[PDB]
């Protein structure tokens, strides 16, 4: 927190490193989430092309997002206010232990421009010793940032549930999430899952003429990095996406709706080749619900925490 580094440190030529840092935070209570935005200082179109952690030994999750519309103007807030008041992007997430893993080469996220992101927004989430006097935080994250348009962009394909209802009891409840797609060919190396507490697993796959291959699949209550995709997925016109989240209502007292409450996304993050991409694209409704009949039976095996 006496660090000189200063928001903006040109590189070369044609790229700048933003230093994204908590203004001096005090995480009081546990499972504290604090946010902050930070604009981008060009107008025109930039690539994101690198991130660098710089967490403490208390610092439990961060998130990146990009948006035009931070949820407030504050030196930093709570995410519980809300992180963006329009689409929050999410751009990176960092998990203590989880390797975070690394923008393929030659990817970069579009921000800036008429079309990108204005901003960043970083939350920072705790996981605290009781005495320390007041002690200053100044977490978060490095990006490398440049203006040398990149071959392949990155992207978010967002699968979100909406129509399910958890009676209490159940113990098997499962949400599925479908969607033709329709664009140029979108490539998968990450994936990150969300849920509340009641998930048990999520899983995604893309579907070929019948046939399934995982795209990722993992427990809800582990921590919601992005996990890497073993082998790139090719997502191509005429597939279908389709992701199942397994909920239990076991313990509850009544029934638990998909919203804001119980939700199920996940989060597949993309490259495509620069020419045919964009940067975000949703799934929202389950149009083959058939297909989940043949849905392979390890979407159904559990993952212990
Ligand atoms: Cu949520």
């Amino acid at each position: 927190c006496l660090g000189t580094i200063g928001p903006v440190t040109p590189l070369d030529a044609s790229d700048f490193a933003l230093d994204i840092r908590m203004p001096g935070v005090t995480p009081k209570e546990s499972d504290t989430y604090f946010c902050m935005s930070m604009r981008l200082p060009v107008d025109e179109e930039a690539f994101v092309i690198d991130f660098k952690p710089r967490a403490s030994d208390t610092v439990h999750h961060m998130l990146l997002f990009g948006c035009n519309m931070p949820s407030s103007t504050g030196s930093y807030w709570f995410c519980d206010e809300g992180t963006c008041t329009d689409k929050a992007n999410i751009l990176y997430a960092w998990a203590r232990n989880a390797p975070p893993t690394r923008l393929p080469k030659g990817v970069g996220f579009r921000v800036g421009g008429e079309t990108g992101s204005k901003y960043f927004v970083l939350q920072v989430a705790y996981g605290i010793s009781a005495f320390r006097d007041n002690h200053k935080d100044c977490s978060g994250v490095s990006v490398h940032l440049t203006r040398v348009p990149q071959p392949l962009i990155a992207g978010m394909y967002l699968m979100m549930s909406v129509d399910t209802v958890i009676p209490p009891g159940e113990k098997v409840v499962n949400a599925d999430i479908s969607c033709q797609y329709k664009m140029y060919p979108m490539h998968v190396f990450a994936y990150r899952v969300h849920t509340h507490h009641l998930g048990k697993v999520v899983s995604g796959y893309r579907v070929r003429n019948g046939q399934w291959t995982l795209i990722g699949r993992q427990n809800p209550q582990l921590p919601q990095a992005f996990y890497p995709v073993e082998h790139p997925v090719d997502v191509t016109f005429g597939d279908i996406l389709a992701a199942r989240c397994v909920f239990t209502g076991e313990g509850r007292t009544e029934a638990t709706h998909i919203g804001g409450d119980e939700m199920c996304n996940l989060y597949i993050m993309y490259y495509m080749e620069a020419k045919y991409a964009l940067s975000f694209m949703t799934c929202t409704k389950n149009v083959a619900p058939d297909m989940f009949r043949t849905i392979p039976a390890e979407a159904n095996i559990p993952i212990p925490v």
